[PDB]
């Protein structure tokens, strides 16, 4: 009996079997109906639904990682299962995730649905930061978790997320490609369509990284050719990218470029350790562990250990770990658990479901 | 606000309050009634044991009376805790392989019949392995009623693997009565019986060879010692100091043909993956009153050698604290922070139903 982990996100779904090393499927998190739908019943998903998106009215069901839309996410949860991992859910135990604050209601409303309409027999609901902690082989440190549409910072001591001291930032990886698009458009190329933000995504996750001091870097892409690459774009045409490969994710350091007036992911950081117990601030500046795709940009610990030891104690042991594969860190941490012996009883079952009803998902351990 | 710990066993109930060092409350568990309405528990049951029928609502560590077990609970909160049970969070104990439909029940009669805020049930011998210091680790617990071995992996004990031995405390007391008699003295009433108990808390211990004992015993006078009768007559008890404990280990001195408490220890480690079986032999912990006999740890260390690989390391640990452990580990474990989270609430039980108990996480 394998079980199936699936990490939904704002942007990206991230589907696959318990024990595989990288989840299978991977897809935009997007739902598709045809324009007047309700006013006047198709839907499509993902890739389809971009590749249809013409005469459809797209929507991300899952805002800053959390779901807010239910109908289309039962359609990304029917998908998911049915078409891109080709699984029968009721042969299957199912471990999903969950944002850091995720209400209540929330997480009450996911267990009513995977066990009543998917019929699953088994499920369980991680926290995401915990999931990318536990992949990196710790219990205690803080998680710097950027995705597409969300940055958050989860301080976790001895397996327990301190709820009290988590920060966000309304900024991630969606933005810091429109960002791309915008200073790139402002060279003198233009990208503005839907197919030169993919062009530009893929610049983005290909040249872009964060420099370590970014005043030296600005000055030296402006005496230098040295800092600039080339790039080609589908139809042969070879084009040069030069500040704008580290202005893009300064953005996360310096969240003005893009008009907020919020902290830093530096700031973030530091602040969320300092909202913490001084009894264990030691360990979460050792243990500081970044996750997810944003996170993903050459230069990004080095530049992080400088700016968190100017704002640390003098004396201060920090560690910044930035794992090869933490992309999917979240989804791993998933597989990982749900493959260990100790786990088996963590499960939550259909029987149990029937007699306690959804809140028996809150009695949560992982 | 406090939290109560209240750890209902076989003989005895263990009651008092989180933070506390040790159980305010210790009395027996019985509940006495006419023979012919009132009820009475524990020393007043007992005092009142010529005009009663008493009844011991727990057997073998489980629950069998419900009425009278409500009623020691109503009187350990009332009487001898003297508090209000809707004021406080309330932890109590259950036995290994307590039924789920059991474990409801009291989560159901906690909730509804006392009214409690909120409530938790831990395994017994999870909360002294816990007050030991660890999370893994093979618990022989032997109380008055029951003998357990729980082998638990990183908090969870292993149900698969739990072994009982039907003899514990009461056991041995009625034995040493016995055997004292055949040595021609004579306990056979209540009376005698307490003085026995006091006999056997005080006196005994268990051989390390058990045969070479009998031999020391019977050749000199080196191993007997004096015990002053509450009416003032000393009497001489010898080779009694340890025979009566090595019922432990020889189930067949009382008649049984089960697996003394090394072999249970063995057998449960055994039914264990290898992974972990290096990790039982290093942490066995002992807890229960009947695990008190000085000589107890230095006969199960070469008991347990004798079975083990010959290269394994095998480490008894007895702490001084083991008559109480299992509330003692109550006791810390409700203190805690992060246990405060894992109480189940009223409003969780309005929600979900007693099944919610389960789900637990100690
Ligand atoms: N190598 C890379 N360099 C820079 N950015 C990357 C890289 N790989 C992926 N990304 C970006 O990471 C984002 C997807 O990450 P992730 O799957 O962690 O987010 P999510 O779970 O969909 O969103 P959220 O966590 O905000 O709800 C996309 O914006 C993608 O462009
Ligand atoms: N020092 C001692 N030496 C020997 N036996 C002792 C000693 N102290 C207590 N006992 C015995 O321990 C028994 C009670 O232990 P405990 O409270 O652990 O049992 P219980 O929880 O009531 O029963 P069970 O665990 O079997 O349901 C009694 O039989 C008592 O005589
Ligand atoms: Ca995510
Ligand atoms: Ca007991």
């Amino acid at each position: 009996t394998t079980a199936l982990v699936c990490d939904n996100g704002s942007g990206l779904v991230k589907a696959g079997f318990a024990g595989d090393d990288a989840p299978r499927a991977v897809f935009p998190s997007i739902v598709g109906r045809p324009r007047h739908q309700g006013v006047m019943k198709d839907s499509y998903v993902g890739d389809e639904a971009q590749s249809k998106r013409g005469i459809l009215t797209l929507k991300y069901p899952i805002e800053h990682g959390i779901i807010t839309n239910w109908d289309d996410m039962e359609k990304i949860w029917h998908h998911t299962f049915y078409n891109e991992l080709r699984v029968a859910p009721e042969e299957h135990p199912t471990l999903l995730t969950e944002a850091p604050l995720n209400p209540k209601a929330n997480r009450e409303k996911m267990t009513q649905i995977m066990f009543e309409t998917f019929n699953v027999p088994a499920m369980y609901v991680a926290i995401q930061a915990v999931l990318s902690l536990y992949a990196s082989g710790r219990t205690t440190g803080i998680v710097l978790d950027s995705g597409d549409g969300v940055t958050h910072n989860v301080p976790i001591y001895e397996g327990y997320a301190l709820p009290h001291a988590i920060m966000r930032l309304d900024l991630a990886g969606r933005d810091l490609t429109d960002y791309l698009m915008k200073i790139l458009t402002e060279r003198g190329y233009s990208f503005v369509t839907t197919a030169e933000r993919e062009i530009v995504r893929d610049i983005k996750e290909k040249l872009c990284y964060v420099a370590l001091d970014f005043e030296n870097e600005m000055a030296t892409a402006a005496s230098s050719s040295s800092l600039e690459k080339s790039y080609e774009l589908p139809d042969g045409q070879v084009i040069t990218i030069g500040n704008e490969r580290f202005r893009c994710p300064e953005t996360l350091f310096q969240p003005s470029f893009i008009g907020m007036e919020s902290a830093g992911i530096h700031e973030t950081t530091y602040n969320s350790i300092m909202k913490c117990d001084i009894d264990i601030r030691k360990d979460l500046y050792a243990n500081n562990v970044m996750s997810g795709g944003t996170t993903m940009y050459p230069g990004i610990a080095d530049r992080m250990q400088k700016e968190i030891t100017a704002l640390a104690p003098s004396t201060m042991k920090i560690k910044i770990i930035a794992p090869p594969e933490r992309k999917y860190s979240v989804w791993i941490g998933g597989s990982i658990l749900a493959s260990l012996s100790t786990f088996q009883q963590m499960w939550i079952t259909k029987q149990e479901y029937d007699e306690a009803g959804p809140s028996i998902v809150h009695r949560k351990c992982f």
